[PDB]
């Protein structure tokens, strides 16, 4: 079992929930690629067995005869068709598990409120719409964000997936300029070149939401707008620096990532969507600043009156933290939740503390759960961490293209 | 086959074949990660040594020649005769710049080519030890613009005790605990300062008194060395627009210099082999200055800039760090004292990872600290993915002396 510090503390705890790891990371003796972004009927019964114990165990009725009766239930399932079907409160329970095992997630301090919307009598890209629409409508709530997740039919052999062909449900398109640059998110030019392609109408505006490309199982994918009042965004203003709000700048309200395909049990949902809030790094760091998005931090130096000739005045440092105040202040005056990273950081100890008692430890990537800036300044720079692969578990996909 | 490694801010993509040298294990597994822990006969040793021996023949182009087929037969006839072996002078050299090569936690390795090697293997007592040491930090230091540098004592060696420097580094600053549960000056050092008052150090009351060094010769008890105030260069610091920050009354040395490290040759250890190299300003500003077991300012600093310090939300511990390291830099640039900010460290460790890559096929790098404590996305260090291994030569830490 591994010895696990925090040295800010002096405290030891020892992880044996690693004991159980499913399956195999990228980690060998001879060395270490944690840093890397991404490394049977038999089967399927062994792991379906697996999970129904987990989910009777959690609810302390392990050996009852609803545990032996749901058991024979699935044993004559698999063996008849191939595959089995999670009753509702069984796949409540296993796509929180899925949230409280992911180890790159800060947020799972809030794993065991999580909305779960049924969509598995799914039939058309029509109705996959409706879905959609009715989960982003329960997310955002006016801005008092609630953490969801809407789950559609199963992958089953011989069949279509349905598929998200988007990233997130929210998302600013990137139109290709015509010197090799790049107008809007240029994380995104792939999927708003598929849009168009698909009969979709360009703007060029550096912030148009884009459409939900959606495919129903073995129809190719359909093109549906998401209606404005929808989308709430936020317009990025700062509470010092007047000229800030000039910039035009804005980002929308709810992170909604809808390419992971959920796993639980040995049955997989290639389309799952899932939402919570943002931590404000995200908005400030990552998509602002980062040279391959909108990379604005030059911009915003230059109306600061920084000296940008010298990388020893830490220009680039004081423009990061003044546009994340920026988007601070904007949510907050904005009425729509956010987290700045200390509070984050500060939840997530407290969640390893519980996690210890729950489970005899948690499972957590260093590299992503500290944060970009400012990351000694956060309790969880000086604590050790464990990663290892839990199930039920999101894990990434190939696209559908 | 190999690991491939991506840069995510380019897009390049290099496959990492040295890793497949990794001369032992770490402690990760297929089943659990564990890369960010702090801390993870003759045969033994003949081994070890025909592969250093390998490496340096090797390096000068030379492998199959006569003369490394000669210090080969060399070295196994020492070995036999006496468990033991010799460096010569050029393999010392080259022996100490891979171990600094090989550091997988060093930002600063673009620079390893340029250690300037002293050989100290002759010497014989604590006070020719003292001398050495003084010599290397006047070395070292050069009047501000600093030098890396490594002097390296005798080998351990079997019959005869080892050349230890008790303290951590040539330069520390006191610690001293206080009636109330707290301590005056710096934290880290409370223990080596409680030792240096029992073998007869007159303690000082101030928060940036220098310690002195306690060396210990084979099979001697560890005498106490004063460094002679005029060696050990400090910086004032002080920040370019905020006048009230000189009243902090905060100062830093010029020089790291760690000496508790054990280097090891081809199976030769070293355990005093102490070396120095120049700061980058996160570690005096970040670490030393604002970690909370550490001098601890930074709320102080907070509410001298008149920053409301109750919410979190205001990032007023991010704006206070930021304004320390700038004093940091400015502070040093202003003594002309040599220090190199993280942006700039970072920019050239990437052409140190580049280097490594046509000349190895490959570097070792451990992502969590090659990533500075502040900023860390706005390097281009953040995104570049990193493989961590352990190559020899190597420094390792060694137990404590006492
Ligand atoms: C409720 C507030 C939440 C916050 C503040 C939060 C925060 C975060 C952050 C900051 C990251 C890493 C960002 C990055 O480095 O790119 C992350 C990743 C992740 N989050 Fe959470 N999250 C929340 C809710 C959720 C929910 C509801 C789920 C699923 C039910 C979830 C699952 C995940 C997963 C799977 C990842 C890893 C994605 C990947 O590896 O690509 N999070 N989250
Ligand atoms: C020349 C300028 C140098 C710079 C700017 C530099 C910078 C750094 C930094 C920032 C760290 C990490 C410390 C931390 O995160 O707390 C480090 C660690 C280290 N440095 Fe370098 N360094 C330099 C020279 C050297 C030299 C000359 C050597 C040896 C010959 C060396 C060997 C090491 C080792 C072994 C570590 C890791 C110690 C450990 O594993 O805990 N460095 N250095
Ligand atoms: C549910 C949720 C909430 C939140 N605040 N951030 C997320 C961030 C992600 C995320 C995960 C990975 C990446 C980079 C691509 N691997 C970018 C963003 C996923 C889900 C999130
Ligand atoms: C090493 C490391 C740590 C971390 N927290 N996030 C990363 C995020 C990335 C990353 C950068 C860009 C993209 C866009 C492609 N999905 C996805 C991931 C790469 C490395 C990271
Ligand atoms: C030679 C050198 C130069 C420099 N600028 N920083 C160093 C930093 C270290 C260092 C190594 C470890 C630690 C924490 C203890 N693991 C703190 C500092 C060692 C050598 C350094
Ligand atoms: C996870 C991680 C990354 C990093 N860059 N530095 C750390 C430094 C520490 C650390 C903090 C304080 C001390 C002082 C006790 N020797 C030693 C080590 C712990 C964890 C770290
Ligand atoms: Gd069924
Ligand atoms: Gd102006
Ligand atoms: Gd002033
Ligand atoms: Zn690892
Ligand atoms: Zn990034
Ligand atoms: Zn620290």
């Amino acid at each position: 079992f591994p010895r696990v510090k925090n040295w800010e503390v002096g405290s030891i705890t020892y992880d044996t929930l690693s004991a159980q790891a499913q399956q195999d990371g990228p980690c060998t003796p001879r060395r270490c690629l944690g840093s890397l972004v991404f490394p049977a009927p038999e089967q399927l019964l062994s792991q379906a067995r697996d999970f129904i114990n987990q989910y009777y165990s959690s609810i302390k009725r392990s050996g009852s005869q609803a545990h032996e009766q749901r058991l024979q239930e699935v044993e004559a399932e698999v063996a008849a068709t191939g595959t089995y079907q999670l009753r509702e409160s069984e796949l409540v329970f296993g796509a929180k598990q899925a949230w409280r095992n992911a180890p790159r997630c800060v947020g799972r301090i809030q794993w065991g409120k999580l909305q779960v919307f049924d969509a598995r009598d799914c039939r058309s890209a029509q109705e996959m719409f409706t879905y959609i629409c009715n989960h982003i409508k329960y997310a955002t709530n006016r801005g008092n964000l609630r953490s969801a997740i809407t789950v559609f039919p199963q992958r089953c052999p011989g069949r279509g997936d349905f598929r998200i062909w988007n990233s997130q449900l929210v998302r600013y398109a990137g139109y290709r300029q015509q010197d090799g640059s790049v107008r809007g998110d240029p994380a995104n030019v792939e999927i708003t070149e598929l849009c168009i392609q698909h009969g979709w109408t360009p703007g060029n505006g550096r912030f148009d939401v884009l459409p939900l490309l959606l495919q129903a199982p073995d129809e190719p994918p359909e093109l549906f707008l998401l209606p404005p009042e929808l989308v709430l965004e936020v317009p990025l203003e700062h509470p010092t620096l007047e000229w800030f709000a000039a910039l035009g700048l804005r980002w929308y309200a709810l992170p909604a990532v809808s390419n992971m395909l959920l796993e639980i049990g040995g049955l997989e949902f290639p389309a799952a969507p899932f939402s919570g809030w943002y931590m404000s790094t995200e908005i400030g760091t990552r998509n602002l600043c980062d040279p391959h998005r909108y990379n604005i931090l030059e911009d915003v130096a230059v109306c600061m009156d920084l000296d940008t000739r010298t990388t020893s005045s830490l220009w680039k440092d004081k423009a990061a933290v003044e546009i994340n105040v920026a988007v601070l202040h904007s949510y907050q005056l904005a009425k729509v939740t956010i987290v700045d990273h200390h509070a984050a950081t500060a939840s997530f100890m407290k969640h390893l503390e519980n996690e210890q008692k729950a489970r005899g430890g948690c499972p957590a990537d260093w590299a992503w759960i500290v944060p970009p800036i400012s990351g000694s300044l956060t309790p969880v720079f000086h604590q050790e961490m464990v990663n290892y692969f839990l199930s039920p578990a999101f894990r990434y996909q190939p696209d559908p293209w």
